[PDB]
């Protein structure tokens, strides 16, 4: 019980297919889940669309191609594949000049319609969203929908720092960055933001200290329809097909064209290992609005997904979730709420369904694999490969959810929900003691007394 001041825990570890928990901690209590969420959304995303689910993109005709000339529009249809690559618009663009498209005497048509409404779940923090563990999950994604720059301070104290960006990248950088003279006045409170504008503008704001070496950033790219469409542009271009009419948006439900071009993602168990393993917040994302395009036949959105992962889970794993709150896949959302007793329910379904769902195996295996791999709490309580569990990871949040094998060889389904690890400014950097050695003697406890 005893971690530092003001901590909330709530706990609950309960026997593989047992009626009552061995430890029960205020297991009622709804918290925040951060990306323990996932182990729902990976649930719900087995059960509604299957582990062979592919992702597709497809390059598309509307209309007769006339000696090289399509006459009409080409719609390039995305599907909001978490892995779409840069060279993958490039293959199929590659495709459509080697079908004896030279020519289109039409429109480019960016078709995001298999989602609908804001690319934002309700409850993110707006700060984050130009940070990559955030960008908007659009229908439209290209390498993560993240690029990369460096900022370099000017030789000239009170001249612009400048921004270098690979040229591939259709975005528009502007420096407003005043380099500041070592030892400045200024350094204390000035602050160096980054503004997103429409159309993939970002404005570089404030003060940098004068540096030998440039500053790495990585940001989030906010339209990611218009960043699709630019890329795609280009690598019209080089293939040499021209166009008449104009790069548009198509947001409205249409009846597919003949597929001239396509590419399919990994099966969907392959993306939700990824996704369980490394705790990726785009693969949850993406998935999480399929899973409401899928079970409602309408353009996914925050909304229906969250309906569907309620449906599902009442209706297909028995499990009624209350007054839990879900707002997304990913558990970034602060409007996210669950009880351990509530997450307790559906890992008790998964331990009971795994030989169906092979769910297990794709969790962090304590001392092997994705987050877990050196959790110095779970290394020093000896269960290294006794535990395989979904981390929860935020400041002050240290959530846990999964599965530990017992000295006994008992399975026991847990869930650890942790927050306002919050610690005092002059010691933010420092907060590690108390729960690691709260975590070697839990999970010590719990393996060797059960
Ligand atoms: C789940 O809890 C996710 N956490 C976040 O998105 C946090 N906003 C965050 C924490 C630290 C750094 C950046 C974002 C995922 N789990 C994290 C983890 O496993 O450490 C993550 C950074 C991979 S994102």
């Amino acid at each position: 019980t005893q971690l530092p001041a003001g901590a909330n825990l709530a706990l609950m570890v309960q026997k593989v297919g047992a009626s009552a928990p061995a430890i029960d901690y205020h297991s009622q209590q709804m918290a925040l889940p951060a990306s323990t969420q996932k182990v729902i959304t990976a649930l719900a995303a087995l059960i509604q669309l299957g582990p062979d689910f592919r992702f597709t993109t497809t390059l598309e005709t509307k209309g007769n191609v006339e000696n090289g000339v399509l006459k009409g529009d080409l719609v390039a249809r995305f599907g909001a594949d978490p892995t779409l690559k840069r060279q993958d618009i490039r293959n199929m663009v590659a495709t459509l000049k080697k079908s004896g498209v030279n020519q289109i005497d039409g429109n480019v048509l960016i078709d995001t319609s298999i989602f609908a409404s804001h690319d934002k779940a309700p409850g993110w923090p707006w700060n984050d969203m130009t940070q990559c563990f955030s960008a908007p999950p659009a229908a439209a994604i290209v390498d993560r929908n993240c690029f990369s720059v460096s900022l370099y301070s000017a030789p000239k104290p009170g001249d612009m720092a400048f921004i270098r960006v690979a040229s591939y990248y259709p975005v528009t950088m502007f420096s407003q960055v005043r380099t500041l003279p070592r030892g400045s006045a200024e350094a204390q409170y000035c602050e160096l933001d980054v503004v997103p504008g429409d159309l993939n503008r970002f404005t570089l704001t404030g003060c940098l200290p004068q540096r030998s070496e440039p500053l790495p950033l990585a940001f989030a790219v906010q339209d990611g329809a218009s960043y699709a469409g630019a890329i795609l542009k280009y690598e019209l271009k080089q293939a040499g097909i021209t166009w008449s009419g104009t790069l548009l948006r198509q947001t409205q439900v249409n009846e597919p064209g003949t597929v001239v071009a396509s590419k399919q993602s990994a099966p969907l168990h392959d993306l939700l290992k990824i996704m369980l393993k490394k705790s990726d917040n785009m693969i949850a994302d993406t998935v999480f609005r399929m899973i409401g395009h899928a079970r409602f036949n309408v353009p996914g959105t925050w909304r229906a997904g969250s309906d569907a992962v309620r449906q599902i889970l009442r209706q297909q794993a028995g499990v009624d979730i209350g007054n839990t709150i879900i707002a997304d896949g990913s558990g970034l959302s602060r409007h996210n709420l669950i009880a351990p007793a509530t997450m307790m329910q559906v890992l008790q379904y998964i331990a009971q369904h795994d030989n169906e769902l092979n769910f297990i195996s794709m969790l962090p295996l304590a001392g092997y694999d994705g987050s877990l791999q050196y959790r110095a709490g779970l290394h020093q309580a000896g269960v290294d490969g006794k535990v395989s569990a979904k981390t929860g990871s935020l400041q002050g949040v240290y959530n846990l959810a999964g599965f530990i094998t017992t000295a006994s060889g008992q399975r026991m389904a847990f869930v650890q929900y942790l927050s306002g690890y919050a610690v005092e400014p002059a010691d933010q950097r420092n907060r590690r003691i108390p729960l690691v050695r709260f975590e070697s003697r839990l999970y010590k406890d719990i393996y060797q007394n059960n």
